[PDB]
Formats: structure tokens, C-alpha cells, sequence
């Protein structure tokens, strides 16, 4: 649970791959959610 950027960007959707950085923590259970933002 670090934190590695603490200010905005852009709007460039692009930059959306930075998840890969922010999906630091696990979820305990997500069986209520169907599909995962992280995605989609």
C-alpha cells in the first residue's frame, strides 16, 4: 500500500497502464463484483 505519484497528470487515457502501480493492495473478497475496473 505505497503510494508513488501524489499529484495529477493528464488527461491522456493512455496513461491508464499506471494501475499496474496503484494495484499495490488485494482485494479480501470481491465475489460481489462481477468484473474489476482494473480491466474495464
Amino acid at each position: 500500500d505505497a503510494e508513488f505519484r501524489h499529484d495529477s497528470g493528464y488527461e491522456v487515457h493512455h496513461q491508464k497502464l499506471v494501475f499496474f502501480a496503484e494495484d499495490v493492495g488485494s482485494n479480501k473478497g470481491a465475489i460481489i463484483g462481477l468484473m474489476v475496473g482494473g480491466v474495464v
